[PDB]
């Protein structure tokens, strides 16, 4: 049974849950679910692996996107078909301030829109923008838990390697548009980068959902230097978690 | 006399202020200033009337930018020189989405840039986004008056007629690139029409200057100035 | 009473006139106005300012546009819907040209399209050209009254700061799109920047209407009363020639 | 040669500086006849030069062949020798209904329907001519008392879909060109054609004077008129020199 | 324990090979591998799980790449990090034309690209075309083990719904970009839709590396709304 | 005649469905004069076209002129006609240090710096060339032995700015063509022409099935302008495309 091509899952399967927690890794979903009650495994298809939760007594979906808008987009989609309204993204990332410490959250208010995806949703000119509410909740959430945090604008790539401006690459080349990408990024306040949240953000924005993005920033990439990545991981797994308490 | 080239302003004017409160017309500004303590005129040239006032014994600015993103972003940019950090505009908007009403009051938390300015300070994939401190200010003003709120989406266009497709023309024509545009921003759940933000909101975000943005519905394309006017002087209130 | 939503004014206010002067600046247009027949005010809201006079027996309208394309966009459209068919435009530029000194006058043909608002009226590809009647017209009555003459292309741009590749700015940066970029304007023979023509020009010759610009130059970067007045004789008796 | 395509030196123009560039090799004769002491100097490829003596002074005619591609190379390559002002004279389909075949139309400016002004200038750059040749082609008109236009042309890389045209192997028009005669129509544009864009853009951006000049073939919505616009642009010439 | 960031592959794990068959989906790995000699697991993290095999005494990859062309420009970059210099993909399709059917093959020339990673390799004008010696031993490979084979023009997605032209969605709302792109599509000869190939292509040859692309017909877009690997391993034997 | 510039019947054509399409009106007879009862048809503007016979059946050999804008007036008419096949066969500069001066290149699919493409699919399609084609091309290659090499193009709507030349009137080169040629060639690419960009997306995306092949005139690595093989091939790919 599944009420959807790609996640396996019917509307049972939800239990009646509006609001979705979407990490990338399918290997997080458990230990996300793992912060609240009775969780279960629902499926494992590709790269999504779901699991429902109960967060204060209501039902709530663990849901990987695997890595990037296309696959992130296939899951919203098909989570909104089975009736998500709300998606929080966790993520872990590198930051690209000198300010921005390993250890620190970061809240994304809005996306720097460096993805195909978005583009699927919303011309260029619409803002890769998150929900108000979705963006309060994470921020108190952050409060509640101790964190230090920053809020702003994240560039979302749809590449690991050129997209991010790296040139430790096979090819040790990036092309022309991505070259002095960094700094610009930097100079214009851009906290940090990942692959999905242009996607996310733009889709639900232009779409009637509802979307919010937490990371910690597990490197940063003006350092030399490379505590421990998942007490990072666990500090912001925590936020996102507290944070869809008051979004239920 | 001035330090910077259109205002007519020096540092010294501000007394130290750091927010500004930017509506589009010169004639808001003394009304919007008259809300607060020991407000007082400052200078008027162009479309760019400025005044200061005080709010819990800080200096607040509030200053004209005219119509359009070139003239709010010489605005801005010459209030960034004399030190404001932080910048809420106000306005008065267009509806697009049936169930915002006239006398509602609308947040922008980004917009849709339909603009050429906001490309002179970050290429398009960079988000028109507003700051959340401001956007929250703006948000929790709202409530503690009792608005009836609306937080999203604003489109932000460079023409009042063909970019907000409006057929009640000298040509009566519309541009491909605006064909059928309006009704595609109200399905992507855009609030409103104004003409400002995108340039606003882009070259704060990718300056570092904090900028947020209310509006009061007076009309929909499918009393109340004087609230939204409350709504953000309480918002400046809390971002000081 | 108004027929029109900024500008304050009816077709009746404009008795019969049908070519617009359009001075970016209000306190420019009595000026303007003061130098024909008959000058009375009609109105004057937000940036637009408006003034009735009269030239050869012919009503004339002088009007306000305020600072960039957006405000132009409203006050032309409004002046088409009341009536006006030709447009022109004066201002005081800089140069970008060091062969062009303070007090020269520029007749712009055509602009380079570093606005938004022309994009709302024809696809990038259409030219921002003036109209010829217009520009011939300027160019004629800058050689009647002597005036050292430059005709050619004028940068339009949305910014007074980073879009003429302005530094001296609160963060110090241009974005990668103008990071060179007057360098490149200077090399491919453009005369100038303001911030007002791209939109109008644009505007006026893809809806079968008639615009030209003139303007005189008081500064060089590369390097104002007097050429003030050369710009505004100017526009005034080209537009004796345009009734 | 002291150029790649043309084959012609700085010698064999003799000091011209200005060139008359139609379309048609076939065409580069016809015009240089109409001029005293005509010289055929070089064809290769779809590039056929002439030089002739207006009011004593040396006048390349050279070909261009269609598109902006080959216009660029005839146009560089004459730079080179020397010629810093051209005049096109070409052939054309007027869009607006009033614009009778054998009128006259005289170009202001191009919409840039080609790709190889792009190589010369950003979009936002106008494809626009220079004012003196734009000046001496519509006096040239008067004096010959042509029914003639002025205005924007749309100047397009193809014959076919770019132009709109559905008689055609696939009759498909992409997208982009989708009602696009009818956007120009409704935004004044007279005609189309083929190389303006090109030469116009090209000219503007490099401190080299253009005009461009051309008779209606054909209305979208006979003999007599070729020779119309070519008196045209030879009396023009005269003033440009 | 890892040579490269994602994978959790080392140089050593790969023996020598420089070949690589890259399926979307992590559950078709170990499937691929059973085709070939001495087929080992080497990794599995997040959606990239990789075997090694061999093929005629030569070191064989097969890794998937998850959905789209972000995940694909991760394992295709950090395989050729590893010395892999040839990639194959063997996907799955939807066929936009009416004459191909269901369990047809299609070999993959060049894709049209609806992708966003593929421009972070090179600009939109450059093509997204295959390998011409890996695009003929796919060909070949069909000759072989005899399969109704088309060879053309792809159609390469960054979403599976509205890039893909499909309204049966939570918002039934397709974006003006493609908004009846399918039939344009069909009208220039496009035989089909997937997801990853306008990365694979552009980005192997934009950088010096072997690409070819192969796909089993699982529906028709004209009505709704175990070939294919065969051929790809034959193809890989043709290719070391 | 049956289209607006050839000045051709489908009667001229004899059945024909297959056209080798040379930039050079002048290398026309000289590609006709390779194959049986060569025949001239006609000359108008840059198209020069004729007609022979290969194996027995009729083939048309038909200038394009330089450039995408006369290509695709060319390929339509010819298209209206009854060809289905076109072998483009040109000159070229290699942007590779260690291609020589008379190899032969095979394009497989061209970077799009032209304009006319954009008029047939926008710019996410490849332009591409037919499969057939570009096998018979290489396969016809290595039967005469030539050193070829099989690949990517650059095809430009200039000679000069658009493939980064700085020996001109201006010496100046727009911004988005400034450092282009160095990173084409870091990208592989092989050579530079100014037509096939066109010719193969206006093809690929009409049904119509296109080849392309040209020789080498100038190495860029090494200057802008220089001080039958690829034509033997063109040929014989034809014989294995009728
Ligand atoms: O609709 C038309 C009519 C005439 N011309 C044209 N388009 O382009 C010009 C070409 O060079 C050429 C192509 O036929 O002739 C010009
Ligand atoms: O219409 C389709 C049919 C199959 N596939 C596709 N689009 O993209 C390929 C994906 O990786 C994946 C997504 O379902 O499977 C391939
Ligand atoms: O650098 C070059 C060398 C040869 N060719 C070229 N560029 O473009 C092709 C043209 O049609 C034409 C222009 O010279 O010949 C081809
Ligand atoms: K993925
Ligand atoms: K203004
Ligand atoms: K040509």
């Amino acid at each position: 049974k599944s009420d959807v091509f790609h996640l396996g899952l019917t509307k049972n399967d939800l239990q009646g849950a509006q609001l979705a927690i979407v990490p990338g890794d399918p290997e997080r979903v458990e230990k996300i679910a793992a912060l609240m009650d009775k969780p279960v495994k629902l499926a494992s298809h590709r790269e999504f692996t779901s699991w429902r939760a109960e967060l204060d007594g209501k039902a709530v979906i663990v849901c990987s996107t695997g890595i990037g808008g296309p696959s992130t987009s296939i899951a919203v989609e098909e989570l909104a078909q089975l009736g998500i309204r709300t998606f929080l993204r966790i993520g872990t990332t590198g930051a690209i301030q000198p300010h921005i410490n390993v250890g620190d959250v970061l809240v994304t208010t809005a996306s720097v829109r460096l993805d195909g995806a978005s583009l699927h949703f919303a011309p260029m000119e619409f803002p890769a923008v998150a929900d108000f509410a979705c963006t309060t909740a994470l921020v108190e959430a952050a409060k509640s838990i101790g964190a230090t945090t920053h809020v702003g604008v994240t560039a979302s790539s749809d590449t690991f390697y050129p997209g991010q401006e790296r040139y430790d690459t096979y090819s040790g080349r990036v092309v022309r548009r991505f070259k002095g990408s960094m700094e610009e990024w930097q100079a214009m306040g851009v906290m940090n980068y990942e692959m999905e949240s242009a996607t996310l953000l733009t889709m639900c924005a232009s779409q009637g959902l509802r979307a919010g993005m937490v990371a910690g920033v597990i490197v940063n990439r003006t350092q030399q230097e490379i505590e421990t990545m998942k007490q990072t991981e666990s500090h912001a797994v925590k936020i996102v978690v507290e944070a869809a308490r008051r979004l239920l």
